[PDB]
C-alpha cells in the first residue's frame, strides 16, 4: 500500500509506553500482542507495504490501550482493597 | 504493669502508615509520631496509665493517616483508569 | 452535669442522616449502635444528665460516621467491580 | 444467514450499558442506538453482512458508553469516601 502511516506508528508507540508506564509486561497477554504486532508492522514498513504495516500498528495500539486498562483496574481494586482492610482495622480499634 | 502489647500495636500501625506512602507531611502521621514519643517519655518514668493512652491515641493517628493516604492513591488510580478508557474511546471513535 | 449538648445533638443528628443518605441501615452494625447510643443520648437530655447525654451523643455520632465510610466503601468496590466485568467483556469482543 | 444472534448480543449489550444508567445523553450509547436502528433497516433488507457489521459496531459502542458511565460512578463514590473520612478525621481531631 501507501503512504507510510509514520503517524499511526507513533500513536501505536505511545499507546505501548502508556502500557509500560502502568507496570503491564510482556507477562500480559495483551502487550505481547501489541509488541509483537507492532513488530510485525515494522517488517512490513521495510517491506514499503504500508496498508499491512498500518493495520498491524492499529491492532498493536488497541491492545496496547487494552493491556493499560486490564492492569490499571487491577492496581484500581488492589488499592481500594487496601483501603478497606485499613477501615477494618480502625472500626476494630474504635470499638 | 506496662503497656508493652499497646506499645508494640502502636509501631505496627506506624510501620503500615509509613508503607502505604505517608510521612511527616501526614499531619495525622507527624501527630502519631509525636503522641508515641510522649507515650515513650511516660514509659521512662514508669507512668503506664498516662503511656497507654498516649500510645492508643498514636495508633488511632497513624491508622487515619494510613487511610488517608490510601484514599488518595484510590482517586488517582481510579483517575488513571479513566484518561485510559478516554484515549480508547477516542481511537475507537476515530470514523464517528 | 451540665450544660445542654445542643450542638453535640446537632452533629450527631447530621452524621445519622448522612450515614442513611448513603444506603446505610439498621442491618449495618455501627448504624444500629448509633441510633441506640442516640436514643439513650435523649433520654438523658430529658433526665437534664447533660454529661451522660453528650458523651452518648459523642460516642453515636462516632458509630454514624464509622456506618458510612463502611457502607461507602462497600459502594466504591461493586462499581469497580461491574467496571472491571464490563472491560472483560470489552476485551472478549475486541478479542 | 441472517445474523440473529448478533442483534440478540447488540441487544443485550443495550440494555447492559441502560440498567447501569447511560441514557441517549451519552454520546456512545446514541451512537450505539443509531447503529443499532441502521442494522435494523438492513435486516428488513434481508442485506445481512451489513446488518451484522452495523450490530457489531453499536455492540462496542454499547459496551464503551457502559464502562464510561461505570468510571464516572465509581469516582464518584470513592469522591463520597473521602469527604465522609475527611469529616471523621476532623471530629477525631477536635482535641488536636
Amino acid at each position: 500500500g501507501d503512504p507510510a502511516p509514520l503517524e499511526q506508528m507513533r500513536l501505536t508507540e505511545q499507546a505501548l509506553e502508556q502500557a509500560k508506564a502502568v507496570g503491564a509486561t510482556d507477562d500480559v497477554a495483551e502487550l505481547k500482542l501489541a509488541q509483537d504486532k507492532y513488530a510485525a508492522a515494522q517488517i512490513a514498513m521495510t517491506a514499503e507495504s504500508y496498508k499491512k504495516a498500518r493495520l498491524l500498528a492499529e491492532q498493536a495500539e488497541l491492545d496496547a490501550r487494552l493491556a493499560e486498562s486490564k492492569v490499571l483496574t487491577q492496581k484500581s481494586k488492589d488499592q481500594l482493597g487496601e483501603l478497606d482492610k485499613s477501615l477494618k482495622r480502625l472500626r476494630k480499634q474504635l470499638g
